[PDB]
């Protein structure tokens, strides 16, 4: 259509540019042939993992699915994952959510969106997990608080995966992480749930969803 | 592993010079609430769509998994492209593969890698179906080929779901995409797969395939 | 291997014995070609479902899965469902779970199963989200209490479904139940969640919930 | 609905006879605590598999779904079949599909039927991959000839599974079955598919297509 034969045309003038300008673009992404990295984000995709990270291209290697989940069962984000860290073997896993996110939204949504709905019953179940951190919480301010603990109960979705444990038991180095980031500023920020094995994926677990329910009274 | 202090430090810069320096970024990402093309390509993402098509920031709904799969019966995707298209009312799906694949690449080595060798059976059974065009070429040459027919195949199973059909039963305006990039130039190349109902979705696939077969 | 020679072996025998007596179970099952339950049970599956309700044969449109689980988003239950509530119009939905349960157990286990674990973190989930009530009861009951629980859960989660609640919401006539029998007893134990619609879900849901949270003598 | 009293009531009066009865039953039942035969059957279920083996009480690990499918990716069924394996140690697994249908007609029909036409997409898959055979065949009997072929393609993906093939390569004992049966009979018939070894999958699997392939005058 319009919008499709615009954006060839954007294609065109950027790929070329590069082959005139000479760019050693495409030859730096040919050196960094594996990725470090698996990044698990949004599909909402805000603001891009390449500009948050400014990482080197080719660095990362990404995922993302409505809300940055890690269902225990979605063969697709497992599929994802067990293929990083058992064949690419990455050792920094990075689960990140955003503020304003419209699965977070469409998730506390009393409305039915059909097919949808189904895949966000689970951040509606983290939603009533949290229901009395949240409840006791200011309306306009639930939607980020939401959106952190979705983080956090992601991490440990990760973390608990029988993938994740058994690289960790052979004694595999692997990290979960965890951030969030506003639309407005652009920053990453920690949520807490780091872990290098079981042990830290708990205790960083706990002491997370414990934090986050320390509120100040502003509520 | 000073790499995730290094990534915050990146991060930090960054988002730091934006701040300062006064960057309507966030202001303009801000007017673009609502995306209008939906990119599925691959978790390898060498050359970033953001990049590729150079649109304005906030424009597109991504999901990536490995090698830039339509499984019938995926419920990530599948979730995906119906709150996409049901309700973001984006009018433009787009599957886009990329040379040099892992993804194809693993789907073609035989040896147990584990869990993503059942993801890539889906793969090797297109790979079959077109075995007789495969079968003609090297083992280079041949995850090329696959590369491109996979993301024809792919083009097709996305028209074929239940969601994309009653869009168009509907009158919902919709089309689907399938293009590849080299990840030496960064071009893109259509496939010849663009549907915009689903007979046009058999004729441009059938059209596609036999002009695919050619060498 | 004879178990697989054997097994072909009764049944010839059963198909025979049913030839020469121009038996009409093969005609008794041809006329309910439509079933008007969906039985939703757990592959361990003990007592059979076709015994428990001694329902005709062709009743039934069966999904068995470990521990009997509706996941918010596994494709295969869910196309069952759907195919049952909209293409069957099949009425009754029963989530009917059992005492003494591979599946529970292994949920509960700690030992690491493979791939079934990621399956079973939905049933240790449930077990979390009532760790305080099950803490207190009895060791050698936490175990059947679990399996009570999840049932109370998975209709729950049914009910929850874009398919049930479309399935009321345009009026059509469907009820969710629950059950649990016991592998000695045999008898069919309602749990309480008998949903209808979604005001109904989420009443006996709640009720079940509350009932099972009181403890008796037996349970520490 | 008086269905489920109706029903309920037959429960307490069968589970009756067997206690006012003393009948071993549930004594012999729960003597036979792990199961030797996985059996992944059609959830339509006509002839139970109880009474196809006629099998003793507690012997069957059973799943069923829509035309009783392996899909590669599918968690459900491969988290069955992994457990059977790896944890119960099963050394069948038999695949049963069964003449007259449903999901093989809804499969055929053109109806979208909603969600579950995507599950039975990979069963149109299979159609065409066999569309010169079965067009070859006569429209009242491709139903019969997709339904066999089917139980054949999914024996296959079962033998393909990474849960499967692993068992066999650390020398687990293991055998893939497929058979279909007529609901006007119950008589069980091999479809040609057995496997022991990836290598009896592959042979026994061409010849098992190249049998089917030869059509009798009666399309
Ligand atoms: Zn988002
Ligand atoms: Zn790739
Ligand atoms: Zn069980
Ligand atoms: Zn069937």
């Amino acid at each position: 259509m319009d919008k499709i034969k615009q954006l060839f045309a954007n294609n065109y003038s950027w790929a070329q540019r590069m082959k005139e300008e000479n760019s050693t673009y495409f030859k730096e992404l040919a050196d960094h042939q594996t990725p470090h990295y698996l990044w698990i984000g949004c599909s909402d995709s805000r603001v891009p993992a390449e500009k948050l990270t400014n990482l080197e291209p080719g660095e990362l290697f990404v995922h993302r699915n409505v809300a940055n989940q890690v269902i225990h069962t979605d063969f697709n984000c497992l599929s994802v994952v067990q293929y990083a860290v058992d064949v690419l073997k990455i050792e920094h896993i990075i689960i990140c959510g955003h503020t304003n996110c419209g699965g977070i939204h469409a998730a506390m949504a009393d409305k039915d969106l059909g097919l949808i709905n189904n895949w966000l019953l689970h951040i509606r179940d983290i939603w009533f997990k949290h229901g009395h951190l949240l409840g006791k919480l200011s309306p306009e301010k639930r939607a980020d608080m939401l959106t952190k603990i979705n983080v956090a109960e992601q991490v440990y979705n990760l973390g608990r995966t029988s993938i994740v444990k058994s690289a960790w038991e052979r004694g595999q180095k692997l990290s979960l992480h965890g951030w969030v980031y506003d639309v407005n500023d652009g920053f990453l920020v920690d949520q807490g749930v780091m872990a290098t094995s079981r042990e830290t994926l708990e205790i960083s677990y706990r002491n997370a969803i414990a934090r986050l329910s320390i509120l100040d009274e502003e509520n």
